[PDB]
């Protein structure tokens, strides 16, 4: 052990310990020491416009990495105003550390309840909160926040770090930073077996199945089977269309996919890193399939998941030892092929390669068309919340994205931008394309100052409408009219560029690619405004669950 | 298990624990929870009254304990539940798997001017859940189960509206863990690390003491001769006589050959084990290859970074870590020494007539030695005795000791006696209390004497909360509310149907205890205590 | 009161009590919480060890409900915190200011591998809080006694970590409101509106039945000679004897004269009523002027909105309000008719030689009355002997009676009459319960003996939870969990060393309670009971 001056010294070298990169956040006199020990670091410092934002940036390092994202905020308003992204990160099991600065120990405020009991509040929303009252116990307290982010089912970790014990000096040590095997071997051999059986088996994706540790391995083991696969969308960049022809689609939000019919038509099926609580089981459990479960932990028993077998441990050895009990290719029942066969016609009709749609404003597939035509194995893809959302995920299969940040359980708006700097920093060599409507943009558009700064290589659409579209067509079905849902119009391209970013305004569907494909050219972050005509939604509509 | 239609869900939730295996509940009866009391008689489940709820916990704790499957505790709303809390946080700290279902309000009366009940248990307990879902009745109450037995067991809380457990829900009953052994790669690199250690030490945790370890444990002991120590929480996982390398058991005393072997050690091996059990710092001096092995994730401390980290199946890393061990160990001369100096330790801890009256503490705990034999479980509760009956725990020969207790409750033995002896109502069961411990839990005499338990009672008599009051003389030398009044234990006993003993002299002490023995059914038997010579043991505590 | 330097904060806590008036504390000490023990030795606070800390509660409750400063309660950490919970909530719920002191570790090992006991305390008391600022010790203590004192009274609990209590602090003893009338304008629009009224009616609520209260609400009905009905929370308020217009206790039984009233009022007047006291949509049809008189604003229900809301001190209000009342009430046809009905059912309700055995309840509630004198104290547990004791209030005349229970946490009998004695203990206190609830808090019978305390404790015997059985047998026509052994309680009360009778025939019922009423001491008497009638009386409930 050492002595260190200040108890934020050794915070700052635990995470360098648990090799985090950067830290973003918003100093304050509470938490400043740690901001200031960080200029004696290997760690950069990125500062942001909103705390928000910097749990929403974390959320997206932890998810490419695997790694915790990391946030540090000050006390009181600073650490509130995180409790939304870490609520979003903590749905969507991306790690996410965050350090928040409290009041001392001893302060009198707190008897007072002068002072937010952060703890509290952070509870509920993640999976590891604590604050830090043995000075003593410092990296230790840390280091067991990313533990509890990074290991079992990811999730989001909050540490209170009061004043007095940053800024004071302590005795410790730096934690160095798992070595879980796969399932029982006899187990694995009863899976292979009834893989070896089975006539029409299928395997369905969960969160766990999307984690970079498990890739290899999953990858392996459908090369190796060709068994048909249907994902959540906590899973959706897990597997796509064009990676793999015996994809049957993301299941969980339209009424009519391949992924469904195969599960209700299955004599075994094979969840992967799922939980019941990503899509409904009565959505696809007949129960006259065999039920096998596999994840780094127990099912969670339901009415309609009552695994038959449960192989718990490291997914990726579990998986590779499965991939070497397989002898054969499955050859396709008539029926599942058929299935394959009617997505095959059902993609083929929500196409329009050929169709001139030059309205304006914009018709929905006008944009996703020409999104497609810029979004590609280099360019990372992240979609924010709105109606736009559900017409991108109705056709993830058309996306050929390196990778895709869409699962958003919680419905929170404003994701996209903070989601794009995050997943820019972690390949700053690559590409970040985001989009989003009005509504969300503005939520999280300060951060553009943000990504001006850092000359982050992102490229920001915005679907505009004037309003909160995805509410409007729920309150019009619901109620034939509308309410809070219209807002005043904006001159999006001079808002971006008042930052110093490149901005554009599409005027014509005749300008759309054009201005997308500069767009995209350009060296830095830039923002595009396509308004868009929403009146076909009704139709989109019609598909869902 | 198909899907039904149920006319109260209070009949889902009794099927669904006959699912899980459980044989009896415990608990006090209350309108909000009523229903449920009145399905367990079409049940094959015995449904055992208690005299107070907190003892319900405790019962159910001694059944999880000994079974692996949750022992469970039923009781109404408001006081009903709130009585449990102790037990609750008892068992939670034990790792004792318990299911409490609790009564409450209807759902609609909830923010009406009732306890929020799941607030008050979520800090002592590892799932405390409300069921809000009628039709997800059966799936809270079974994945409560899971969450007792599965990992570090625990204790589960499930709050049942008054309306859900009497209307009807439509369900089906859910039936009642394959995980395998570490990385294989991983073991042999423990493996080798064993090969080169020149002073390798077990140290045994909870997980290491369960029942489906047994086999695995003894093979990997046998195959290397490794010594091992063990904490209170492992105490029975392995005794001086099955193991001439045992080192005792470490975080009571300070003299314990176990400490020695971990501060000499060059390689520990920590299995089950989790710091709460043994603060890291009292044995870890920090320059020992550590690794860790267990069903969990090491939780990190200051202290306690293992090198190593061997998660899964602990029965299975252990048969596979003995098949990687070719020479049994030679102790090395310090290590040889150290197990040689807790031989004359042991020797000079037994080596007089002490026939004293009131009766001397090695006196007792001699005469205890003696009926406590193999088929017997031992309960132990809390205060002065435990500590002279933990210092000589190497000669006691019980089939199965409960003496571990981190919050440092009271009242335990009694109703963890009751809980064993339900277990295994063949065999007998011994517990021991002080005078302060007895008063807490004495109410279950009744339900012991209904019963016609097999279980009897020891009382240490003082007249006073001594283990308080050594602290409070050393500290102050002087005391302060540790002083009470006498009691005639022999007529308390014997008001419930029981039999009743208060021995007044040191040669009556043995006598007493065999003709308490003999009593086929509930006794108790008061012995008087001299705690003039506490000091003496004491400076042997860390 | 100046500013020290104190060695121990214990020492601060102690001086802070001595401020507040505490006389006694009730509890048990332990390792962390000790030193504030010690520090009691050098007090004028005399030391009352407990048996079990829910007793410190109960006691402690009986204490504030009768002095009106809160009574203390002082444990060690984890479970002897967690033990007290149950009677924390419950004198929260009956509005018993107490403040409970409890132990936790020190403060730097809070996060460390404790019980998060004020999570645990929040939802059943009006105030919790842990002290983490050690100069701030006297401040936190203080203000809990304000928050069990002031509006609303209530419980409340302090967290005291060892390394506060232990170690020196600074700071200063704090002095133990000022409050007026509500505001005379509104005053004379009631006194208005009470000149109106043909059928207007008192409803007497918690904070009526305070004594501050008690001469100003006389001089309110010798006045206006209005029609009053009482909450159990109030039931002492005002009885049949000193008040012809009496119309009884509400809440429990169907056919009472104060429902009908109600029903029949143009203008009813709540004073000091909240109504978690009594439903209001039981009573408040919705055409009827209602009058909110309290310290505190309404806490406003679907059927209680009161038109007009006077708050303010409650004597002052109450006072003014009678200067306003020119003529006394006539009692219009339908009121009068139904107060003349009150007394023609108590005439009934009294209407013969019930010698049965086991003895009948009407027989045992006869003899309880001639015991109970206008110098006693009568403290009654939960269980069907409390309905047939709520039944007959009327003729009871006790010097006041602790009956009100909510939460209806069974045990509490016995701690309140303990508590009661010692704020009186030149008088006698009755106390009444079930074997159910007997065994839950028998315990303190020591501490009553070592107390000397005056208390004679009735036990009606049925051998089981009626209460509950009585419930069953209408909803399932059968039963479960609610029938236990019996029990020599005679031998059981004797062995504390407190005087025993077991009644066993009806002719020594009589005699049986005066010779224990004689006995200058603790005493209990255990009265087998006849349960078969009890449909009869349920028949009258709500
Ligand atoms: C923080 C937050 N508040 C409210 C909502 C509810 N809601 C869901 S998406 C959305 C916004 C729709 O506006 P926009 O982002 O402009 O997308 P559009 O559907 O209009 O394309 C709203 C208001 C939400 N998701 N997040
Ligand atoms: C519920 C509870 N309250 C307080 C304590 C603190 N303390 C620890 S052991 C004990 C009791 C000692 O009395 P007894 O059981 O008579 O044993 P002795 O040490 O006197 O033999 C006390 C008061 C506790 N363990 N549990
Ligand atoms: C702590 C607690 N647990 C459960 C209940 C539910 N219940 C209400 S009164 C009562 C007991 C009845 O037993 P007893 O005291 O013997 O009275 P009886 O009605 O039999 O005369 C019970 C079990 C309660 N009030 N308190
Ligand atoms: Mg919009
Ligand atoms: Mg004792
Ligand atoms: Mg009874």
């Amino acid at each position: 052990v050492r002595q260190w001056a200040h108890g934020a010294d050794l915070v700052v070298s635990q995470l360098e310990a648990q090799g985090v990169r950067q830290v973003f956040g918003i100093p304050g006199a509470k938490i400043d020491k740690v901001f200031d020990s960080l200029l004696d670091s290997s760690i950069r410092i990125i500062p942001v416009r909103h705390e928000a934002n910097a749990a929403f940036m974390a959320a997206a390092v932890g998810r490419i990495t695997g790694k915790a994202g990391v946030a540090l905020v000050t006390s009181g308003p600073g650490c509130s105003n995180l409790i939304t992204g870490m609520a979003t990160a903590n749905s969507e099991g991306d790690p996410v550390v965050a350090l928040g600065g409290a009041v001392k120990r001893a302060d009198k405020a707190k008897q007072v309840h002068q002072s937010m009991d952060t703890v509290a509040m952070f509870s509920p929303v993640t999976k590891y909160a604590i604050e830090v009252t043995a000075p003593d116990a410092l990296a230790e307290v840390v280091s067991n926040a990313f533990r509890a982010a990074e290991q079992g089912r990811p999730g989001s970790a909050f540490v209170s770090l009061p004043q007095d014990v940053v800024d004071g000096p302590v005795s410790g040590k730096v934690l160095p930073a798992p070595q879980m095997g796969a399932a029982p071997d006899d187990a694995i051999d009863q899976v292979a077996k009834l893989i070896a059986q089975a006539k029409n088996p299928i395997f369905l994706l969960g969160l766990m199945a999307s984690q970079p540790e498990n890739s290899k391995a999953l990858r392996r083991l459908l090369e190796t089977s060709h068994i048909p696969v249907t994902s959540t969308y906590q899973a959706a960049g897990a597997v796509n269309q064009d990676n793999f022809s015996r994809f049957a689609g993301r299941v969980g939000l339209f009424n009519n996919q391949a992924g469904d019919r195969l599960l209700q038509l299955a004599d075994l099926v094979i969840c992967i890193g799922y939980s019941p609580v990503e899509y409904e089981p009565a959505m696809w459990n007949s129960g006259n399939a065999t039920l096998v479960h596999i994840d780094v932990l127990p099912a969670y028993e339901e009415r309609n998941y009552t695994p038959d077998v449960e192989l718990v441990g490291d997914i990726a050895g579990t998986l590779n030892k499965l991939a070497q009990n397989i002898d054969h290719r499955l050859v396709l029942s008539p029926q599942a092929a058929e299935i394959l066969r009617d997505r095959q016609h059902q993609r083929e009709l929500l196409d329009r390669r050929g169709a001139q749609l030059n309205q304006f404003a914009l018709h929905p597939l006008r944009i996703v068309r020409a999104m497609q035509d810029i979004v590609n194995s280099d360019v990372t893809l992240t979609v924010d919340m709105g109606s736009f959302h559900i017409w991108i995920a109705r056709y993830l299969y058309t996306f050929r994205a390196r990778q895709v940040m869409i699962s958003n359980g919680q419905q929170t708006m404003g994701v996209a931008l903070p989601w794009a700097i995050g997943a820019w920093l972690v390949n700053p060599e690559r590409k970040v394309v985001s989009v989003s409507g009005d509504g969300g943009f503005l939520q999280s558009s300060m951060e553009l100052e943000t990504a001006v700064r850092l000359k982050a290589n992102v490229l920001h659409l915005i679907w505009v409408d004037n309003g909160y579209n995805m509410v409007a067509i729920q309150e019009e079905k619901k109620y034939q009219r509308l309410s809070g849902v219209e807002f005043g119009p904006m001159d999006f391209k001079a808002y971006a560029e008042s930052f110093g970013a490149k901005g554009f305004a599409v005027e014509s569907a005749e300008a759309l690619e054009p201005t997308l494909r500069a767009a995209m050219d350009v060296d830095g972050p830039a923002v595009v405004a396509i308004p868009v005509d929403y009146r076909d939604n009704p139709l989109l509509m019609g598909q869902l669950h």
